[PDB]
């Protein structure tokens, strides 16, 4: 994790909600990014999605090297719950969120 997730294009850091809104703007259903969570309470970050012009916060949770949306959580790292979410809908989540990762905003000028 994190220099997977450090280079990750749309992984931002400690950004706040305010500045993830303004770069989902009226964007298409599907575009995201990951920040850290502002409290460790919720998540070690928070990954937030655009879906019906709506700004989805989904909590990443973090526990003994694995990562998740909810327990078990099964991924070795943040990029490859994103990237599995890249290639499925989210629908295996959630019913209300079935869209996938389809847009990173990038920290690369994109």
């Amino acid at each position: 994790n994190n220099m997977s997730l450090q280079n990750a294009e749309w992984y931002w850091g400690d950004i706040s909600r305010e500045e993830v809104n303004e770069k989902l703007r009226d964007t298409a259903d599907g575009t995201f990014l990951v920040r850290d969570a502002s409290t460790k309470m919720h998540g070690d970050y928070t990954l937030t999605l655009r879906k019906g012009g709506n700004n989805k916060l989904i909590k990443i949770f973090h526990r003994d090297g694995k990562y998740g949306f909810s327990d078990p959580l099964t991924f070795s790292s943040v990029v490859e719950l994103i990237n599995h979410y890249r290639n499925e809908s989210l629908a295996q989540y959630n019913p209300k969120l079935d869209v996938k990762l389809l847009y990173p905003v990038s920290k690369y000028q994109q």
